[PDB]
């Protein structure tokens, strides 16, 4: 039962079942055939007692080992494309279902973790399609056939001994975990030393200023003791597991292949039933490793699966609120909005705020208070549940998410770069227009083309995967010329000016004033730079919006002791 | 020739080269006996035509199998202690030398790498002392002895097409080869996808605010296809690969094994011997690994000896370049002090200064400047070149370092913890004194058993290796305490100020001010308050002392030079 969602799962790839179920037969079919090579072996070694049939016996067994090995050739490739095929199906649909999942999902789960879950467990599923499965079958089948040739050819005497023999598994299995028992201990014992280096090493100056080396170097001793001790007892330990193993083996081996000797000599039913034997020996053990590493394999695979399901059972919608985009140029209000991540908590109470149209607004919060919850409030990346964030009779719910993302501009600390060239950084935004050549001429608009006149190059300024040969100057200007090509109509900040001093500051701020002077502007940071160019300063505290009108002015009145305070603590 | 440093190195930790000689002639008799079971498995086997004499072979093989199995026994157990013991004397040795090494050493070449190479090289000279020599011996033995052996037993027939056969590694390993390059280039290809994918998710802010998610997955389609087309040509590599080893191996089994059984049949001289044949091919595999194993051991180990040499090559001194310590009280000077890390740079130029006794004195230094390096040559951890650091009528080294640091109390930034309990900060100073039973008398007055009045435990009071549930403040404090304990005659600090706040600072201020109460007392930070606690005031600029005088005089001329851009960081 445990198995239907890894067949669903492979079965949302639409694979393509006829060949895989054509490459697994022909693999047994292969296996079949080496279960039939060690059978003419023998003919040939009974046939010798004339030349000529050994001549045409060695090419039939020739003949035999080349078939086998084009067989198993088509039969490898037919599995590895079919299994590169459905990893590749697979990570299409992974990767389709991880970029539209909503934002919630990346900052309250995983980053890295997402990304790695993916990789290493369509690797997992592919390593049990390919290979595990595939083995497992030929393994069973070599195993079974080849006990049952044996019973037919050499009968009970030499196989009831061979099948007595793994009597030796249950001397070497706890004889090696007592092996891998004490290995293990003597690595924590290096680890737990080494550590105790690691500590002193730093602190040599205190050491040595105390005076207190030689106590230190008999802590030393002490460990290099312990150590040593663990490392007797390991090696009298490895001393009853180093020979005993080989005896035993030894052993087992001398009895099995004794006993064909013996009855070769003895004239019993053995002439070349013995290197048959040997043969089916060799074909019998490299199964059994097979198929444990196949259980084991599969004792992950269905963990991989399931949480490959689990990924992929997630949802977001994007155009399925509606389509009523006109205008998007209206006072915005905050009605009764409490919301935060998880409805027990409730990170937000009671939130309410009224902001005019084409007025800068600020939204000032506390280290620690709501100000990012309310930046991804208003940023539409978290699902009301309670509160309104209405455009007037709320249209927000009744049009495509996507219309909003359309109409706002969004720079908020770093938004460091997107892997590629300037050009796409600032063409991110191409909503079927193509935006022609504007860019660049718009990058003239935005005072960032007159900024690039260096021009190491146009379309080839390549900044790297790394992304570091460009301070956060640069890449800043760049953002904000991005943000004022694609649709000047709503801006919102968390007011990316950094430490960047008044030179570029001043710059990158007179360019954004001038362009969006004539449209809806937010700005969520701290500094009072942006206040005194805010139409309206709003504060956040402990979830809750207190204060509404112009600036500092009126925080003089509702913020003199408690926003004061906050703003001591940005004086230090 | 090669080999020479490491016997030396071996050498200094007195071998007791008897038992390890024994332990080897052990090992190589027991190679023999093991070189003999399959003799006598042959002897059986010819035998077994009546049943008495088949019960004395079997017994007898079952003892000269438990013969071997002691000897093996013993010789592991040997040769294991005795590795262990050498092992303990390296890293004795290496653990002396390193606690003893200079401090200037310590921080411009590694602090974990050092340790790396205490912990790992003593590994790997362990695994070439114990094992891989031993190993290497026993495996030539076995080979050289089987082949013989069958020389004199199949002579031209078997052994030449049995030796003939491994010239099929010459087919195998290129393929091997040829699979593990493209197994690299497949690896290098999905880490390059994933730190694609780890680059994007992260910046999904942006990527769903511009609206390009079908930009996104195109990428990652992009990226996934050819992942898609490496593994397809993986495949169809390892299609041409997989069969092919499994043919030539299974081809190599089967002429060599077939051969044998043919020569059996025929009634050319086999008998049944060809079980003695079979024993002796195991007996010939196996070590041909060891050997490789050893061969690339030794390669790996004689490149770890010369990093041990090397670190056991440097010295140190802390006594010998005399004792002539009487009083440590007189004013201590610069004289034209010239020295730094290395005499081409020359970071210092000409440092004279003039410091009284029992006068607090004030190190000013700027971000990356000289103050550092001025800082680390007053505490006498850097070797004089050309100046001369004066105390004492100009010789400082006429008395040991040893006593010059005993008279000194040292806390500069952190101190962070020596691991363990409190009873070893305090008895750190148990400079041959023991300090009888007064330590916790000493935390009284230096206002410390009052601070721990709580009283979790007393000698038990247990910080952690971590050392992580005690706060800066009380850490500083508990070093105060041990520097006033030890010897308070002369004092240098950094003023470590970390998270005391202002209540805490003053107290240990006040408390360690009316400690010495007339002892030499030096400070090298930068907050005003240590600058205003010192009778006289320095300043480092460029490595060079400029500026000696009062408090007052020498900060408002220095503010007034250049002091005031350092200063105007200062308030930032
Ligand atoms: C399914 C049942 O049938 C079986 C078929 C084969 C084996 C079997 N597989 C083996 C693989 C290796 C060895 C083996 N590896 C060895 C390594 C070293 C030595 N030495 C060399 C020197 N030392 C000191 C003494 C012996 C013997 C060794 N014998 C024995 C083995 N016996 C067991 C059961
Ligand atoms: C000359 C010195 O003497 C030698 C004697 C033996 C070997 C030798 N050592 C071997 C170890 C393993 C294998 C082997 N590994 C196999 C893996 C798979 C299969 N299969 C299972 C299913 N497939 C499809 C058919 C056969 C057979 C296999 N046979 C052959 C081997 N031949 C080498 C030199």
């Amino acid at each position: 039962s445990k198995l239907k969602p890894f067949f669903a799962l492979v079965r949302r790839t639409n694979p393509s079942y006829g060949k895989l179920a054509f490459a697994l037969a022909l693999s047994v079919v292969t296996t079949l055939v080496s279960l039939l090579i060690p059978l003419l072996t023998k003919q040939l070694v009974d046939g010798f007692s004339m030349s000529n049939l050994s001549g045409t016996q060695i090419g039939l067994i020739a003949l035999v080992f080349f078939v086998q090995a084009g067989l198993s050739a088509y039969a490898t490739y037919a599995l590895n494309y079919n299994g590169q095929k459905i990893i590749s199906g697979l990570r299409e649909l992974l990767w389709k279902k991880l970029i539209k999942l909503p934002v919630s999902y990346f900052d309250t789960n995983a980053s890295g973790e997402t990304v790695s879950r993916v990789t290493n467990d369509t690797m997992v599923v592919k390593e049990l399609i390919t290979t595990h499965i595939s083995g497992f079958i030929t393994g069973i089948i070599s195993v079974i056939g080849s006990l049952t040739i044996l019973f037919i050819m050499n009968w009970k005497l030499t196989l009831l001994v061979l099948v007595v023999v793994p009597l030796a598994a249950l001397i070497l299995v706890p004889i090696g975990r007592k092996m891998f028992s004490i290995s293990r201990e003597t690595q924590d014992e290096t680890a737990r030393f080494t550590g105790l280096l690691n500590q002193i090493l730093p602190e040599i100056r205190l050491v040595k200023a105390s005076n207190a080396e030689d106590v230190e170097y008999g802590r030393g001793k002490m460990g290099i003791s312990s150590l040593f001790k663990l490392g007797v007892r390991e090696a009298k330990v490895q001393s009853l597991v180093g020979p005993l193993i080989s005896l035993v083996l030894m052993a087992a081996l001398v009895a099995v292949i004794g006993y064909g000797g013996m009855q070769v000599s003895s004239g019993e039913l053995t002439a070349g039933a013995l290197v048959a034997f040997i043969l089916y020996l060799f074909q019998i053990i490299m199964p059994m490793g097979q198929i444990t590493t196949f259980f084991t394999q599969l004792q992950k695979s269905i963990g991989a699966t399931e949480r490959m399901i689990e990924i992929l059972a997630e949802e977001e919608e994007d155009t399925v609120t509606g389509k009523q985009i006109e205008n998007a140029h209206l006072p915005i209000q905050l009605d009764r909005v409490s919301f935060g991540y998880k409805p027990d908590q409730l990170i937000l109470k009671e939130v309410s705020a009224v902001i005019e149209a084409g007025k800068v607004t600020a939204i000032v919060g506390p280290s620690g208070g709501g100000k990012t919850t309310l930046f991804k409030l208003l940023e539409r990346f978290y699902s009301p549940t309670a509160g309104t964030i209405r455009l007037g009779d709320e249209p927000v719910d009744t049009y495509s998410l996507e219309s909003w993302r359309e109409h706002i501009g969004y720079v908020s600390q770093e938004s460091p770069l997107m892997s590629g060239t300037i050009r796409e950084n600032i063409c991110y935004g191409l909503e079927r227009d193509v935006t022609d050549a504007e860019i660049e001429k718009a990058a003239e608009m935005a005072y960032a083309l007159n900024f690039i006149k260096e021009l190491p190059n146009q379309f080839d300024t390549e900044v790297g995967e790394r992304g570091i040969m460009l301070s956060g100057g640069q890449r800043q200007r760049i953002a904000i010329a991005r943000a004022l090509l694609r649709n000047p109509s709503i801006l919102m900040l968390d007011a990316a000016t950094s430490s960047l001093d008044s030179q570029s500051e001043k710059s990158v701020q007179q360019a954004l004033e001038v362009l969006m002077e004539g449209r809806t502007t937010i700005v969520i940071a701290h500094r009072l730079s942006t206040v005194v160019d805010a139409d309206q300063l709003l504060f956040v505290e402990k979830g809750e919006i207190t204060g509404r009108g112009t600036h500092h002015e009126l925080m003089a009145s509702h913020g003199l002791y408690r926003d004061f305070a906050e703003q001591q603590l940005k004086m230090n």
